[PDB]
């Protein structure tokens, strides 16, 4: 009865708990299309996905996919502006991104309901008629190659990348992906390449209709999204490509039972063991590579990480199947590497293949599968309604391996036991099939071989055949137990009535000397899960570098103990968080309210009567003083935003200070230190879920007695409460503080243009001021100038404070940026008044729209009432609140607020600024815009001494 | 503060390239003010609008509301002289007039910047306390009269006020607005009416200053001008009237589905379609009325006026929104008529619902808005610089309808894209809402009724059933595509660096036997447009009647073919105007530099390579020749300027000549004219704007390098080169031309005194002494005498000759109005002798001023260089040199002039004498100033023996 729908897909089983609505459909070009109908929804959202990668890019152009990603953005023949989509989503509450991976290319976006016709006419044309502007060719290059810079001194994506180049070279496997400058434009340009047809050759060439899948998520209805799909998607033609499979595996005889050894950047000692398997994804109901996963990677009692760690040897052990393109997969096992783990490699190797022997010896186990089973059931019934962007994105994806029905749950629900899966994929984990690879800094100088694209140093041996042996004859050792039956599965799923006295914010139930507990029962999801947040307040978290490293080592040691205990609540859709802040500890419990309390309390009571092994503290106490190291390592920009957050802190420890006094952290200290921290406390927290107000005075009240038996808890004085300030800046005045990172050959800056207090006048001028520049300070700074990758600008928050901010990491000197980003400021300027009146009220209902946004799960709403919270601000209707304020304001309003505030000659501008140089660069001192001239800054020198010469703010009135 | 200022506006959106400063008020009174302070301005100039008009009429005094705008000129309380405002302006270089729409009232005048207060003065008087003395109001009816009677024979106005006839008779859309003596002297007089009263009761009713906008433009400040614009108008009294508003619509059921066949009085074929809408004007944001006007009226491929003209039915479709007051919009379709097209007026309208259809089955394309919104965005931002009396009155106007702040944009820029409201408008574009209206001399004799007030033929017609159902059941024609992504955007607004051999003046840059190029870099403006004018010299353009219509048949031919390509172009900012002149060819391409060439390029080589379609070819050599014999119904004033120019021309073609050999133009000899007529030129060119020397270069040498390859195109000797003379009138002679109109019954003259050949001294004397007269011979012969609506003096130009003419169109006999002339001219000869020392350099100061006024826009700028030019004068400093002189005459020098040159008894007068007869006038042989005597003329026969017998002027010395 229509020609545009080759067939409409039936019933799309949901959980019974999900009230958005669904229908499938296959267009007559072949495009899988799932529409998702919720009338609720504040954001609409699309997303589509072409089921190719870079797998499928040429070999002399790699990371023309990826790069193809980049360009589609950048102009259409209907929407020729270079950044129509950037623009039109910002003025309509909208973002949007993508990714590429060796098999898919997924595009998706959110925005605002009532514009859901608009942005998917611009996203759309992306299929039919781009651009591949010449001028933008030039241009965006460099966003690629600044991206895969950040990456070259990453060790995780080092050992991506040499994982493929280790393989068969043949292999599609072994391709580069990311794609940088080289390859893109100086390659190509050397070999004559004409890049532009080969970005359009490859385009239509691959991106045929029969390859894409669709999701549109939006208010409208079933019917109103099917005409709207069929209308704008139709059109996509259909070249018949046929789905690209890998048969041949990326590691052949010769890829086997070898040995690797890597130099890592940071200092870090991990162990990686791979196992080639074929493509387990068909068997998606049986879902063999997790059941095995699951007991290899089990840290329950008996497990294979309970003994590694008896042994001192290893710390965390993950396990499973890692994907592979169609036609291949592997299964890992990563252990990290205590001091003396790393000389008994040959032994761990060992007790893994004695586990996996054991496995062998008990065969598939019904009841796991029955376990595994019924987890994965309430976990979807139960699942958190998904964002918009999230969701039409990951089905998009999905829509290309499963049936139209199954979408939803088949990757969710399980069927088949499949006995005979489970022993195939039991039978190629063996080690004459085995690959090991050892990063330590220990290798340092003893490499003998370079990879090419991240420069990582490596050594390949070939894994003695006496060694081999080894493993093959593993006896069964008597330390693996398989796993029993978790105790902490769900049973009570009722939810409970909303009482009468229920409230629509938190309630303040109790406000004692001690505790302060913050109550609202769920009335939005009626769900059976429920959130308990405590925040404990103690002087002695942070009164010095010394005490600091203790409130960690203390809660680290904490956690290690429980974890094997945790581990079972954990699987059962009940976890905890559990650590420190520069304010005390900070304990968080998430999940199904039936075994809540019971594991709330198995926590309290190991605080409080906590006993430290000897053997365990030096090992998390030398680990943590290589985190500590390892933050050099870390991206320039976030130094930059590290340094800031020293700086305008009251009281704040930097990493070498704490690193300094971690050497004078003894046991006895430790032991003494614990006793000291709970004898006072103050316990400000939020219960939230499907739970009644006299469960949760319950809840506070065993928390309380808890601490008071066994840790003889005393409340602490109001005048104890005492929140750190942030450093008052003067006016017309200017900071930098320059520092260097050792380890990136990128520049990085932050500038902080502080404004006032916060309020409810402060904040809505700060933020809407932000959201006129969000998007273009990005087409500006990243699009055209291409200072970088990373361009962020937005408010920033802290200590009662704010202002506007800027964060770049380039590869030009920071002086530059400074110059850059200043003469932007004064193109907002002119942008400003030339907007028009109703293009300013754009922007007002785009931030309006961003700021009333609903939260969809528990989880989420539970973040902005803790917000509230630990910000002593108490103003749980801010958003009804300061959206109406911020309707009231003129484009005037927000002009007398940069000139006063912001503008490069205002009266009251407060502005600091953190420079980090690139590893080599010199001590730093046309057709772009005019830069204004600055003033002399006043280089910090020290930044003690430069506290010490301003003023504090003052703190925040609360409620 | 300021108590007589009710709020001041903020920061008034501009154009980003505009200079000028603005600023917005709301007086205490409601008047609504916006300022405009241009320190650049030579001419300063301030505007009002009153939101009355002919719509608020009395319906027993037709026409008050146009009848007061005559009337408040004509004296004040303050300045009772009944033309000191008059006056004024003459003697400070200034100028006035206003108009009366339905529903505004519209005021405007401009003068010397060092001015602006004493002529605000007395131009504010107008709404405080007007004279309104019978005398003249005995006297400025006649004015009125005039005015409409000029109008009674014209096709345009009895159509314009037959559909308000045809509709609701109680609306007050049906009432006669112009007003002519009956309406406001005969009627009135035989009911007793005192009209005075009546206009005071008027005025004293609605010019309340609620219901006024003012907009004042000079050089002082925008604070001076805020005090200046408070003090004189803060003391107009508010009176609160309510605005009119009209929902009613003035076509109700009965008024649809209805055909009209009217006569009318040139030999014209048009079809108008009309569609009842509502007051779309508060829609204005989104405008959905020229998104259907853009797609209706679009001429590109695939649309509506393709397939009409492909069928040879239709040349030229208007559509878009119709203006009507508050409450009720019009949409109207306009296609003229070919021989063919006259007789499928069904098919035609059916072929326009088909059109409709596509639109509602393709429904809103947001990319299409999406482009009308940047190509406005872009129009806005590079904006030309307006004349300050135009500037003024157009945005008094719509200070009425939008903020303060919005008033500059809100006619310019889109912003919301409404898909809800095209919908709207589109499901009130149907059979049964439409009404028809055909217009032929075919209908001679068949129609039954007539219109009372212009006397039109007419016949009603109800539209058969059959018709209706027939256009409802609209097919979808494939021949109706929607048009496609202008490719005629610009994209470079690069502004070029103005070149170190740059020049002030226009460079000759090219003098060869084939082109002759003068070339100017644009010094003063900066945007990114040029303007390309062309002449192309032929002695064949011209050589008689045969070949004067062939070349004109040869461009509108050309043109007809390039539409579909150009139209878009016209769209983009880039328009070309292509015409024969008596020495050739003139092409003209102005707008956006970008893709300029292009478009030239496509021109040059359609010319040379250009093959005629016969069936085009006969339908314009039709409509050509109806557009000759069509002249015999223009004014009697445009005759007596007609037969003049043939008079005083040494080879000038009749109309009667061209027409009767319009013939004898078989398309065998036309495709012969066209290599004939391109293969010798020469060419002389003005390239002036954003461009470079080498780029004027290179322009230049495409149209040569075009010409050649396709035209072989060789040059001209300069003997060849031959200018018309005009023919040397002798001492004392007195030669008089007298012929009828046929169609108005209303007399026409011009009186064409020669003096002599141009030159820096007499052309002064004459602009001099033509200023002097100016005003009172307006003052005289119209304001005093009544003799007609249409009275102008000034000087002639023509083949480097010059003199002085008056022209005028009255109902007296035109040997009366010689009399007057000549009477008033004894006037003047004594008013400069008395005329005292000081107000003679004040009309030297006058005419210094308007000659020495700086042009606003590149436009205004070429055309001064480009009448130096075509003159063959190439006096590009004419302006200083000839001011400069102008400053060193005397009084007595003027006299000696007059006496010798003009005087009726003057040695050297040269006086010939145009008489038009009104169509029913016989064959033509108080307390007034006395005429002198005037000699016996000699009486043109015939033309030619007149030219045969007087020798010919030489030509003027260049340079
Ligand atoms: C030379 C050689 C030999 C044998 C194996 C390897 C190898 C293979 C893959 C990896 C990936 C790399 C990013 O792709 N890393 C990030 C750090 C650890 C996290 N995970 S993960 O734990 O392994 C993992 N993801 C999914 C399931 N699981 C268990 C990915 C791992 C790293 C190293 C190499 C390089
Ligand atoms: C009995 C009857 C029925 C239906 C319609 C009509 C009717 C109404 C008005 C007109 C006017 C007439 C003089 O006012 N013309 C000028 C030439 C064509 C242009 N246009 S225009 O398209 O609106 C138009 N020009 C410029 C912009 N735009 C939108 C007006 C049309 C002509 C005919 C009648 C008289």
């Amino acid at each position: 009865n229509n020609p545009a729908i080759k067939r409409i897909g039936n019933h799309i089983t949901k959980s019974p708990e999900d009230k958005r609505e669904y229908r499938g459909l296959e267009l007559a070009n072949g495009i899988k299309v799932l529409l998702i109908s919720d009338p609720t929804t504040d954001k609409s959202s699309a997303a589509l996905d072409v089921h190719i990668g870079s797998l499928s890019d040429p070999p002399n152009i790699a990371g023309l996919s990826h790069f193809l990603q980049h360009m589609l953005f950048l102009g259409t023949k209907k929407y020729p502006k270079e950044n129509e989509y950037s623009q039109f989503l910002s003025e309509h509450a909208g973002s949007s991104n993508a990714f590429t991976s060796g098999e898919h290319t997924n595009y998706y976006f959110d925005v605002s309901h009532e514009h859901l016709e608009g942005a998917l006419d611009r996203f759309a044309q992306f299929f039919l008629s781009p651009l591949f502007d010449e001028s933008a060719k030039d241009r965006e290059v460099n966003a690629v190659d600044s991206e895969h810079e950040k990456n070259v001194m990453n060790d995780a994506w080092r050992l991506f990348q040499l994982e493929k180049a280790t393989g068969n070279p043949k292999h599609p496997f072994s391709k580069f992906g990311t794609g940088n400058k080289y390859t893109l434009e100086t390659r190509p340009n050397q070999e004559g390449i004409d890049v532009r047809q080969e970005l359009l050759k490859f385009h239509s060439a691959y991106y045929s209709s029969n390859l894409m899948a669709v999701v549109v998520l939006g208010r409208e209805s079933l019917d109103d999204l099917t005409n709207l799909v069929v209308k704008l998607f139709s059109e996509v033609e259909n070249k018949n490509v046929p789905l690209p499979e890998f048969p041949e595996h990326p590691f052949q005889e010769e890829h086997l039972k070898q040995l690797y050894k890597i130099v890592p950047i940071k200092d870090i000692r991990n162990l990686y063991v791979t196992f080639p398997i074929p493509d387990l994804q068909k068997y998606y109901k049986s879902n063999p590579g997790h059941y095995l996963g699951h007991l290899i990677g089990h840290e329950g009692p008996g497990s294979l990480l309970s003994e590694l760690k008896s042994k001192g040897w290893v710390n965390t052990l993950v396990g499973g199947q890692k994907e592979g393109a169609r036609g291949f997969m592997f299964f890992i096992i990563n252990v990290d590497l205590t001091e003396e783990g790393l000389l008994h490699v040959e032994d761990i190797i060992l007790h893994m293949f004695q586990y996996i022997q054991k496995l062998r010896a008990e065969g598939p186990q019904e009841w796991v599968f029955q376990e595994l089973k019924d987890l994965n059931a309430v976990a979807f019934r139960f699942k958190d309604k998904e964002r918009p962007r999230g969701y039409t994105s990951k089905i998009a994806g999905i829509l290309h391996y499963y049936p139209l029905e199954e979408v939803l749950t088949a990757e969710y629900l399980l069927e088949e036991f499949r006995p005979d899966l489970i022993e195939m994929v039991l039978d190629k984990l063996r080690p004459e099939n085995v690959r090991v690879a050892i990063v330590s800094k220990s290798f340092e100088g003893k490499t003998d071989r370079t990879e090419e694209w991240y420069g990582t140093q490596y050594k390949q041996e070939a894994i003695p055949d006496e060694v081999i042996k080894k493993w093959q004859n593993a006896d069964l050792n008597g330390k693996f137990k398989l796993p029993t039956k978790n105790e902490f599965i769900p049973t009570n799923f009722e939810i409970l009535p909303l009482e009468k006295e229920a409230t629509p914010y938190p309630a303040l139930i109790k406000d004692t000397a001690m505790s302060k507990l913050w109550f609202k029962q769920d009335d939005k999801f009626f769900l059976p899960k429920a959130n308990l947040n405590f925040e404990f307040f103690s002087p002695f978290a942070y009164v010095d570098p010394l005490h600091s490293n203790m409130a960690y080592l203390y809660l680290e040691l904490l956690k290690d103990s429980l974890n094997e205990y945790a581990y079972a609540a954990e699987l059962a859709g009940l976890s905890y968080d559990l650590q420190n802040t520069i304010y005390g500890m900070y304990l968080s419990v998430k999940g199904y309210n039936d075994k809540q309390p019971i594991l709330l309390k198995k926590i309290i009571e190991k605080m409080a009567t906590f006993e430290i092994d000897e053997k365990r503290f030096e090992i998390i106490k030398e680990a943590y003083m290589r985190s500590l190291n390892n933050f050099r390592a870390e991206q320039p920009h976030q130094h930059a935003m590290y340094y800031l957050r020293l700086l305008m802190t009251e009281v704040a420890w930097t990493k070498d200070e704490l690193k300094e006094a971690l050497d004078d952290v003894t046991l006895p200290r430790l032991k003494a230190f614990i006793p000291q921290l709970l004898s006072r406390l103050h316990i400000e927290a939020l219960l939230h879920g499907n739970i009644t107000k006299q469960a949760a005075l319950g809840i506070m009240q065993m928390v309380e007695d808890t601490l008071i038996e066994h840790a003889h808890t005393k409340p602490l004085l109001p005048s104890q409460l005492v929140r750190y300030r942030e450093v008052q800046l003067p006016d017309r005045g200017w900071f930098v503080y320059q520092q260097r990172n050792e380890v990136h050959n990128n520049s990085g800056i932050e500038i902080y243009y502080q404004t006032d207090m916060q309020s409810t006048s402060e904040n809505m001028f700060l933020e809407l001021f932000a959201q006129i520049i969000s998007e273009p300070a990005f087409n500006t700074l990243r699009t055209k100038e291409q200072l970088g990758y990373i361009v962020f600008s937005g408010p920033r928050r802290a200590n009662g404070i704010q202002g506007l901010r800027f964060i770049i990491q380039s590869e030009k000197p920071p002086h530059y940026l400074e110059s850059r980003v200043e003469a932007f400021l004064i193109t907002m300027e002119k942008s400003i008044e030339d907007m028009t009146e109703e293009a300013f009220q754009k922007h007002i209902q785009a931030l309006a729209i961003r700021r009333l946004d609903k939260p969809k799960k528990l989880s989420a709403e539970s973040a902005k009432y803790w917000g509230e919270i630990i910000s002593q601000q108490y103003n749980f209707d801010r958003d009804n609140t300061e959206v109406a304020y911020l309707k009231t304001l003129t484009k005037e309003d927000i002009i007398k607020f940069y000139k006063e505030m912001l503008a490069v000659d205002a009266p009251r501008r407060h502005k600091v600024s953190v420079h980090v140089l690139a590893r080599e660069m010199d001590s730093n001192p046309i057709n772009l815009s005019q830069a204004p001239a600055l003033p002399q800054p006043e280089v910090i020198q020290n930044m003690t001494e430069f506290k010490r010469g301003l003023p504090l703010f003052p703190l925040v009135k609360p409620h």
